[PDB]
């Protein structure tokens, strides 16, 4: 139940829900989740001041519009 | 159910299971999950050749010994 196990569950859930192949996943998912993680950390070191505002922020950054 | 939502669930599960405060979590968890993500990507661009070997790898890197 450590952080690494929860990280892997996220990646594997996403691979499953999106029906991504093992080959496309190996090629693509490490950089995608690396980008998410960097953006989250970047937006906390820049702006966010709260825990709820650190979560919400990452969403608004990957926004539908 | 996108990647960002699964990422947030991982972080929030970890915060909950470990009983981390909002203040310690804001300060600490973005860099921790950023590190995990970087290590995973690093170990795929270096060594791993398979999907099961990309998962397993990240574990062995955060190894108990």
């Amino acid at each position: 139940h450590d952080a690494v196990d929860e990280f892997i569950n996220a990646v594997e859930t996403y691979k499953e829900v999106e029906g991504i192949s093992d080959k496309d996943a190996l090629k693509g998912l490490p950089l995608l989740f690396k980008s998410i993680a960097v953006v989250w950390w970047k937006g906390v070191r820049r702006d966010a001041k709260t825990w709820s505002d650190a979560l919400q922020l990452l969403r608004d950054h990957f926004s539908p519009t």
